[PDB]
């Protein structure tokens, strides 16, 4: 896309990387955290 905007996620998935090491993906439609990438299903 265009702006840039690396399609990972949908665009309203913020994945953060937590001091633990570990990806974990922060929904900012909802507002929930989880780690397991949602993509893998």
């Amino acid at each position: 896309g265009s702006p840039g905007i690396q399609s990972f996620l949908p665009p309203g998935w913020e994945m953060r990387i937590a001091p633990n090491g570990r990806p974990f993906f922060i929904d900012h439609n909802t507002k929930t955290t989880t780690w397991e990438d949602p993509r893998l299903k």
